[PDB]
């Protein structure tokens, strides 16, 4: 076998130009045939001015056309996924421009508000700014948005144990409950993280005496997205959740699940919108264990 | 004199929970003891949960923590390991929940990629399932992570002869040069083992006419870490290199050797980290000499 990583780790310098422009020229190829003998101008013309560009400024802007089907291309190439067979369905967020964890923390705010949009879940991705020389990272430690602390007899979730210290070695109290919504630990330009409360209200729980509950949104905020030679290390995605006590809970209180009518349903809306694997999204090394710390 | 085994051979059959717990006693106390007058309700109650868990489970599970210090401890055991005077500086990769072996690869994919950080060396471990019964080992059956294969005029490396043989045997195309990356042969849960080509932009080599060059990561791949009587079988490790031209290249290209400000560098960190022998690595019989093939 000659299997490839799925793990895309960092870099401390920029792209060679002899590397990127090869990537860059064969994903304006994809992403022009989209238009299947259309546009052959169109096409022409932004080969010569991505490569121009990436020869001054040494490197190249996609457009929110070419990020919109970077994102739905890079979905439809995660091979587990099974939400992948209705991968138009994608409101994307343009956060290429953030500079600051506050307002990285806004945006993440604006995602987990419009994802859940109260229980009827739309799948997002919010895309935060590429990395330049790999020295200003945008990165969410976290590795789902929303996800419970374990403590201690685990007081949590066993799974997450290890960032869980993190955070209360960044500043977090720690409370001590089994159902406690960790923080979202932010890092901007390549900074040091920061703490940020996710504001209790925007969570959204299926309550399963027991008093069990989970969180009615899944979504990953530690993948990078490749596309055309550039890399996202933060571009946190969510779609919704795939033991019966739970599927009759989800369903009662209206959380959507991938059963059979929102199979159904949401593969029809995906049909109605028809009228080495690149782009991908790619696992990275949890960066507390590569993080240089300034503080 | 009554030297013991460096050796730790295969088992059939699970560990005698008479001769697990009286281990798996004294490693909770060394590990607790750490904690020098500290933590002692901490320590009889782990005693009894292990107890109990060896018990009923006829085995048992160490916390993330005690097996980061026994990689640690283990490391400090290590008689001729000239780099464990800095034995705190290890960075270790839970895979105790591996199933496959290409899960295994995307584990080793990882620990490279982390370990070999741009030839800024960093010292990892991945620590893949404990043995159960002895008929279920996960394996890895190469001496390093990364090495060449030797071939005919010996054409490669002459100490890997057998190895490039069995990689052949194996279904592995060999080219025939003298600097060829023998593939991973993984073993997962006691199957046959799976070869992988390792994706060649994961090694790093140090270009030493002649046309000379070797590989910067030096990772032993098949050693057996024992641990409070339990054994993990698959658990490969790295550190840096310790024939002037050699150590002229490696700085050159910046790739990190132990030389006197690696010496003096590693021993300052592992200080200010500071604010029979078990744990134990143990060599094992090579796997082609003992593996019954299904297949
Ligand atoms: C709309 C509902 C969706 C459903 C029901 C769904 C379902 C799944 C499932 C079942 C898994 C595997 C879970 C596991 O490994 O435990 C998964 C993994 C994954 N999904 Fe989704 N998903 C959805 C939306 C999305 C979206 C919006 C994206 C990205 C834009 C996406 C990207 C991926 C990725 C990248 C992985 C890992 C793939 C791999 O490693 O091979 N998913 N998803
Ligand atoms: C960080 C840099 C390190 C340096 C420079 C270093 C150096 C060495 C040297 C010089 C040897 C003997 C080589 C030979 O026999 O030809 C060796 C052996 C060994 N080292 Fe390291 N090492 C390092 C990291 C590690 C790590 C991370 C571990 C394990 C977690 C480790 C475990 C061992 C073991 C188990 C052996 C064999 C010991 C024996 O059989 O007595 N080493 N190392
Ligand atoms: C090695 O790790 C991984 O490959 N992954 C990817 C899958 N995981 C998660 C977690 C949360 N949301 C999602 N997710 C959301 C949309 N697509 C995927 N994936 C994590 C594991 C996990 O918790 N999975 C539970 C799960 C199962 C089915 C889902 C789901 C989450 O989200 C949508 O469908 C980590
Ligand atoms: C009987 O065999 C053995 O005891 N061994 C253990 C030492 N060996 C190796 C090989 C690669 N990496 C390491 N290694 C890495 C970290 N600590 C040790 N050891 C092998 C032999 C070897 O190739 N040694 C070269 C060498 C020398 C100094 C090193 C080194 C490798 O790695 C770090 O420092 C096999
Ligand atoms: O958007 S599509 O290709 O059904
Ligand atoms: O981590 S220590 O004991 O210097």
């Amino acid at each position: 076998m000659n299997p490839k990583s799925l793990t895309r780790g960092p870099r401390d310098k920029p792209t060679p130009l002899e590397e990127l422009l090869p990537h860059a020229i064969e994903f304006i190829n994809q992403y022009y045939g989209s238009f299947k003998e259309a546009k052959i101008e169109e096409h022409l013309a932004r080969l010569e001015a991505v490569t121009k560009e990436i020869e001054t400024t040494g490197t190249y802007q996609l457009t929110l056309d070419e990020l919109i089907f970077a994102t739905k291309m890079a979905w439809r190439n995660a091979p587990r996924c099974i939400g992948r067979i209705q991968w138009s369905n994608l409101q994307v967020f343009d956060a290429r421009n953030c500079s600051t964890a506050q307002e990285m923390f806004q945006h993440i705010c604006r995602h987990i508000l419009y994802a859940t949009n109260n229980g009827n879940i739309r799948s997002a991705i919010t895309v935060f700014p590429q990395r330049s020389d790999g020295k200003h990272d945008f990165r969410l430690w976290n590795s789902q948005l929303i996800r419970y602390a374990g403590y201690q007899t685990i007081r949590g979730d066993a799974a997450t144990l290890e960032f869980t210290q993190l955070c209360i070695d960044l500043g977090w109290k720690p409370r001590y409950g089994r159902f406690d919504v960790l923080p979202l630990v932010l890092q901007a330009d390549g900074q040091d993280p920061e703490v940020f409360e996710i504001p209790p209200d925007l969570v959204l729980e299926v309550t399963m005496e027991l008093g069990l509950k989970w969180y009615a949104l899944p979504a990953v905020a530690n993948m990078l997205l490749e596309v055309g030679g550039l890399e996202f290390p933060a571009c946190p995605f969510n779609g919704w959740y795939m033991n019966v006590a739970v599927l009759h809970s989800f369903q009662k209180q209206n959380v959507t699940i991938m059963d059979h009518h929102t199979a159904s349903e949401s593969f029809m809306k995906h049909m109605q919108n028809e009228y080495v694997l690149s782009p991908f999204y790619y696992y990275q090394i949890e960066p507390w264990k590569t993080h240089i710390w300034q503080n």
